[PDB]
């Protein structure tokens, strides 16, 4: 009889369950990975199925107590609503942020060549309906149909259309996708996915399905091949904020997107995470295997295990003798391969398991591809988990969730978005399990924050906070393809990443500017919070006067001598 509600941390309705297979104030982003945990929780519990599970949500009565801070989702999404004006998109030229191939048509393309988003007027005609010009398709004597363009494709029977680009009222890209049909079962003889022959045995059923225009171009209905009209804003952009200290989910943006049920980017579609692996997959491990913040790391030609100059730093050049801090500041890609080099990759598969890159128990739950998973493209590499190039990338939630370790003193919280599910008597059937793991010491954790606190004077002034200290990374992808800042304040973890859904348009704006989003989502989440300053240093760390050319004690007369933290136990004990 009653009806399933999520709740948010304060006890207010978010949403009343309905099976779509009140009126909202947010968006779905949040509440649907709510039902997303909720349902993987209960499996678990009760040895339920994907569908058993479901049923349960559906139709159990169940009052779900998620952990949403509702004023910072609703107020994240008021900043993506309006990312186009806040992250001010040039409004007089091509695309916003778009860099792209184009055809002499104006159509997107890939770097080889091949049209991956139409240009809509070349595409569909007034009628929203597929164009295929003429020596493209043929209609033999037997009124049967021949398309052979790569506007259309078919496979296991299905016919597929292409998608195409629109650009909205902000000069931002927008691009939409065309449905499919199915093809009955027999009536259709292939060549190859763009060549293909409709016999009119298939058209008998239906009559309405095409027409030769006044120009010799086949027109094919509407009515079978749905345009979606409104489509998807480009570039898109997504936030996860992470109590770390309790791993509690305070608010998921999954897109620009904040109407209807937008695909939440925020945990389903992993990304290239690059230089925001460098803290976790290379020098939290080095911490914890011989290294220090001061540990002098030569940035020098590398060449790969073929003779070639891998990899190059972004900065054109090398920069020398860098410390351990120097390196992942500037974000060395040298010295992160030098250094995952001399620790093991399977040192560091380690530390992707315990920050949760890694599921340690189905292993393909996980987006990382282990040498099991494959052998010609695995992510057992150098550029996966040193520079983070990998073979399909992390998403936002775990990058967050794995950063947010580090700032809850080197402990692993799973990231739960719900505290109980309560049952229509009123007896908690849920209450979720946090896996909590230790990924490294309470002092290795200090100093990774505080040599991150430098990376925004360095590459991320945007991400920089009036009255609250912040530490974080920055992380762009080859050619611009993705920008990351993951961080966080002495309250919460934050990850922002910005790029193009079709990762063939890149970015063209090389400032960072996921994080000067990430600032203005912090920011946000930091509202009405006090001024605060980091955790102070731990009784087992020590400070020493040290010398960047090696790490030994620096006397008077050294050229370069800073003040770093050391672990007790691990500064040097003799003088240069
Ligand atoms: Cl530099
Ligand atoms: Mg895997």
């Amino acid at each position: 009889i009653q009806s399933s509600t999520i709740l948010d941390r304060n006890e207010n309705l978010v949403e009343k369950i309905e099976n779509l297979e009140f009126e909202r104030e947010v968006s779905t982003y949040f509440t649907e990975y709510v039902k997303y945990q909720v349902a993987e929780k209960l499996m678990k519990k009760f040895n339920y199925t994907k569908e058993e599970a479901w049923d349960k949500i559906y139709n159990g009565g169940l009052t779900i107590h998620s952990t949403m801070d509702q004023n910072i989702q609703k107020n994240l999404e008021k900043l993506y609503a309006d990312f186009a004006n806040a992250m001010n998109a040039p409004r007089y030229g091509g695309p916003s942020f778009a860099a792209f191939k184009r055809d002499r048509a104006s159509n997107i393309t890939d770097e080889k060549g091949n049209i991956i988003l139409y240009k809509k007027a070349n595409l569909l005609d007034e009628n929203n309906n597929v164009i295929i010009p003429k020596g493209e398709f043929s209609i033999d004597s037997d009124n049967s149909l021949k398309i052979n363009s790569q506007r259309v494709s078919i496979y296991q029977n299905v016919l597929s259309m292409a998608s195409f680009y629109t650009v909205n009222d902000q000069n931002n890209l927008v691009t939409h996708g065309i449905g499919n049909f199915q093809l009955p079962e027999q009536g259709v003889t292939v060549e190859n996915e763009k060549s293909f022959k409709i016999s009119a045995s298939v058209f008998e059923n239906y009559k309405d399905f095409y027409s030769v225009n006044e120009n010799g171009n086949l027109v094919l209905n509407s009515k079978y091949f749905q345009v979606d009209e409104k489509g998807t804003v480009q570039p898109q952009s997504s936030s996860v904020v992470l109590d770390h200290k309790t791993g509690q989910l305070i608010a998921i943006i999954g897109g620009r997107e904040t109407t209807g049920h937008p695909l939440n980017r925020a945990y389903r579609v992993p990304r290239q995470p690059g230089s925001t692996m460098k803290p976790l997959g290379v020098y939290i491990p080095a911490l914890d295997n011989g290294y220090t913040a001061a540990t002098a790391i030569e940035d020098a030609p590398h060449y790969n295990d073929k003779k070639e100059l891998w990899p190059k730093n972004w900065y054109n050049g090398y920069r020398g003798l860098q410390t351990l801090r120097e390196s992942l500041v500037q974000s060395i890609n040298v010295n992160a391969v030098k250094t995952l080099e001399d620790i093991g990759i399977e040192k560091s598969k380690e530390y992707f398991k315990k920050f949760g890159l890694i599921n340690e128990d189905n292993e393909l739950d996980d987006t990382y591809v282990s040498r099991s998973e494959s052998v010609d493209h695995n992510d057992e590499n150098l550029s996966s988990m040193a520079l983070g190039g990998m073979t399909r990338g992390m998403t936002n939630l775990k990058m967050t969730g794995a950063y947010a370790a580090i700032a809850n003193d080197g402990r692993y919280n799973e990231p739960i978005s719900f505290t109980k599910v309560v049952d229509s008597t009123g007896k908690t059937i849920l209450e979720p399990e946090q896996k909590q793991r230790q990924v490294t010491s309470k002092e290795n954790a200090f100093i990774m924050r505080d040599i991150l606190k430098g990376v925004p004077d360095v590459m991320a002034h945007g991400a920089k906070h009036p009255t609250i200290e912040v530490s974080g990374k920055t992380g762009t992808t080859d050619d611009v393809q993705d920008s990351w800042f993951v961080g966080f304040t002495p309250y919460y973890t934050i990850g922002t990443w910005i790029g193009f859904d079709n990762q063939h348009i890149k970015l063209n704006n090389n400032n960072s500017m996921a994080a000067t989003l990430w600032g203005k989502v912090n920011r946000i989440v930091l509202e009405g919070k006090e001024p605060k300053k980091f955790d102070g240093p731990s009784e087992n760390i020590i400070r020493k006067y040290v010398s960047i050319r090696t790490g030994l004690l620096a006397t008077e007369g050294t050229e370069k001598a800073i003040y770093e933290y050391f672990v007790k136990g691990t500064e040097p004990t003799k003088y240069e």
